[PDB]
Formats: C-alpha cells, sequence, structure tokens
C-alpha cells in the first residue's frame, strides 16, 4: 500500500544515476534559490521537447497521444489532458524526477514539465498568449497538474 | 573498432535519462562558465562521496580496492592508483559521464570525479595540504587522469 | 491508483530487456509446461543465492535485514519475515519478474524467489527437513507468499 | 584497450538483471543441451520481431535503416548489411547478449539474433526459401556474422 508505492516512487531511477543525481541537486540547492532551479529546469525542458518533437494533431486526444508516444520511449510516465471550459489541464504520472532528485525537490524538479509541455504546444499551432503554469494544489508525489491558459 | 568503442561510450547512460540528463547540460552550459559549472560538479562529487563512504584503507592497492568496491555497485567504471614518487596518479575508466552529459561537457563534468576522489582521501587521513586536481594531458574520452598533490 | 501501480508494475525492467524478456518467456511457454518452467527457475534461484551468499545471522531479524540488503544492490524489492507458532512467512514486495516475463507468467516465474530463499535457508542452517513452498492464497501482483516449513 | 573493451561488453546490461539472468543461464545450460537452447532462442527472437515489426522498405540500406531504428530504441547495438554477389551478410555489434547470459553462452544466446532477422526478412517478402544462419568464422565477440541464403 503506502510502503510498495514509495519503493516504487524512490526506485523509479536506476541504480548507476540515483546517487549521483542526489548528490548533483544536493549541490543545486546549496547554490540556487528555488526560483532559479526552477528556471533552470524549465529551460532544461524546453530543451528536452526541442530535441523530441511531437507529431502534428489537431484534437486534444491526438496530442495526447503524441506526447504519450515520445514520453513511453523513455519510461516517463503519461499524460491526460483535460478540456476543462477554455483551459486544459495536464496530469502527469509516473514522472522520475522525485526518484533521481529526491522528494523534496520536487518543488523545483518538477518544473522541467513545465518546460516540456509549453515547448510541446508551440510546436502545435498554440498561441504564444497561452503559457502552462503547474498549479499547487494537489500532492505532487501522486501525480502533477499543469495548466495551459492565459 | 572506432564506431563500437563510440557506441559503448555513447550508450553507458540507460535511455530513461540520456535525453534529459542532455537536456540539463544543456541548460546548464546556457547560463553558466564551465568554471562554475566545475565548481558545481566538485561539490556533487564531494556529496556523493559523503553519501557512499569508502572502507578504512592503509596501502594504496587497498584504496584501490576501496574505491572499486564503491564504483562497482553503480556501474561506474573503475580506478587504477599508481604512486609515482611521492605523487599518487588515479586513472579512471568507463565513467558514464560522457554519455549522460555529451563528449562536449567532459570539460566540466570530469570534475565529479576530482570532488568525489578528494573526500574519500579526506575519510582515509590524507593530510589537507594534498588536494586532487585533473590533469589535462590525455584524450578525456579515452580515461580520466587525477592527481593528489600539494 | 491502480493505473499508476499497473504502471509501475509493468515499468519496472528497463527498456533494454522488457520486450527480450517478454519474447523469452513466450518461447519458454510454448515448448515447456508451467511446473517444469518453475523447476527450471527453482533451479536459477538456487544458483543466483549461491552466487550471492547472505552473511550469517541468528534472529528472524537479522536474516531479514541480510536478505533484504542483499536484495536491495538489485533493485528486486524487498522481504518481511514472520515467524508465526513455528512457521516462518515471507513476503516479498516489488519483485521485477512481472515486467520482465508478463503477469500471466507470475504462476511460475514467482517460483524463482521460491529457489532463492531456500538455498539462502540453507546458508543459515536451516534444517533439510524444512523446504520453502509458495502458497497460492493471496494476489500473486500484490506480493508473493512463501512459507518455510516440513 | 582490453579491460575498456571488457568491462563495456560486461557491462551492458544493467545491475538488476544481470545476476538473475546469470542464474538463468547457468539453468537452462544444466538442463538442456545448447542445440536446444539455440532451438528456443531462435523461437524467442521470432516472436520479438513479431512484436516489433519493421516499416516496409524496397533496398538494402533502407532495410538496414528500418532494423537500425527497431534496434536503438532498445539499446541492443546496431546492423550493417552487405550484398556480396547473391547473399546477404548482416554484421550486428553490441548485442547485450554476453553481459547478461555471459560470454560462455554466446554459443547459443546469439541464435536469438537469427531469430529476429529471419523473421524481419519474412515481414518484407523475402522468399521462404531464404533462410538466416549463423556463420562460425569470426569472434563471436567482436561482432556477430549472419549469412541470409539458400
Amino acid at each position: 500500500e503506502n510502503p510498495l508505492f514509495d519503493y516504487y516512487r524512490n526506485r523509479q531511477a536506476p541504480l548507476q544515476w540515483r546517487g549521483a543525481l542526489g548528490a548533483l541537486a544536493q549541490s543545486l540547492t546549496n547554490h540556487f534559490s528555488p526560483e532559479q532551479l526552477r528556471t533552470l529546469l524549465r529551460e532544461a525542458g524546453q530543451h528536452f521537447a526541442s530535441q523530441h518533437p511531437v507529431q502534428a494533431a489537431e484534437t486534444v486526444q491526438s496530442m495526447q497521444d503524441a506526447m504519450n508516444g515520445v514520453w513511453t520511449t523513455q519510461d516517463w510516465g503519461w499524460v491526460d489532458i483535460h478540456d476543462l471550459d477554455s483551459f486544459l489541464t495536464l496530469t502527469h504520472y509516473a514522472a522520475p524526477l522525485e526518484s533521481a532528485f529526491g522528494a523534496q525537490n520536487l518543488a523545483w524538479s518538477a518544473a522541467f514539465l513545465e518546460g516540456v509541455y509549453e515547448q510541446w504546444f508551440r510546436q502545435l499551432g498554440a498561441s504564444d498568449a497561452l503559457h502552462v503554469r503547474q498549479s499547487e494544489e494537489s500532492d505532487v508525489r501522486k501525480a502533477i497538474v499543469l495548466r495551459l491558459g492565459r
């Protein structure tokens, strides 16, 4: 139940990189504030999305399928998109960020995802007035909730 | 020969983290200079060595055995230590840094190792006057050469 | 909830070996019956336990600590041992067998664990009259329950 | 040179599965003869190729590109195809079979590849008279050489 979920969350990253990435996160936290780390990881996510473009889509389900197709080739969870009235809500499950950088660093590591979807939307013809922002409403460990809005 | 060695070097990191770490390295290079990145990675290596202490050793071969025992549990290559007159030369093989952060970033990513061994020496009674420095003399891709000297 | 647990269970094995091990399991199922596969995987578990011996223990908690210390170096879940009257019950969590060989093959792949603990008990002075057997009472996906009894 | 190549070959498989697959290979060798293991792994390769079909191609370079595109998503080396007169010679580099099942088992584990390309050619309209056979002429460790012939 709780212990099994904790083990799955903590061991999602491989043995080769868990300690190294934890040490890197520790050094980053020592040198920089959480906001600077959020900016850094957002730019990293933009670069990642640039290196892994999504196929052209027209509908919400097609965009979700393209994003999940990109994700499934690297074992990075999956995204569900819901069109609530005018705004799109993106829920990402099984992001391996917690296993690598630690749970307490999810306050900034999650910004990486915020950097990806944004750029992906820029590749799908989304208006520049729209931006992706992380909503601090639900538990970050369970899922990461983002909103594409003005 | 060359292509097989290149493939082995480029694919040492798993598919789950290669793109993410490449994007993170790209963002880090965009924001900070190589010297600041070297300082950051050295502190990261110090934290990594603190989190994974080495068993007490007395001889050079025992120190090598302890360091290799720590390395082999995470698939991070191996170290050979030679005692030339007064100074110790450490040659590290098969560091997965190139596969993760890219070959062109080895100018600073290798500093991570410089941060590890240093702390490990501090754990084995090495005098504070001695420090570990990377010698820019050989090919970085083949092996990483470090000197423990004054 | 259910989808997240399913994703964690299915993606525990790396991308490098998931398809290859699934194909190997398919070929094994086509060629051999479940009982023969159980015997084969039990012998495989015995060999694995021989290659990775456990440190000598005296109490139940120390035995569990040694077994978990062996497991944690390879990301293979963890074991809880309970001494019910005269028999030991071992519950194993987060075995990556399902991610590799598929859920429907857990009827025989779990025998691998039955082969490991047995040998480990033989290394800790357990009487030859005692054997490890898998109890088909609970859900195999949630946890694997084994009994060390006569 | 030699130690680096040996380390890269022996550590291609992750820490999570190296010991388990070695134990499984030991059990398979104890129970079955090499020819039976070759048949089993050939059928496994056919199933793997069925699960991961290649895109339709017309030329030799296009077929090689499709096969390498399938391989590169799972970190399984790469293949080079040469058209010598009437027969196709396939050289596969960086197969992780040796890291998993051991070098001494490459006498049969390589049959897995023999099972894949065969089925792949069956998907590309190759005549049923043509079969893929492993040529025992070169060093298995360096590369795996296969011939598609009558």
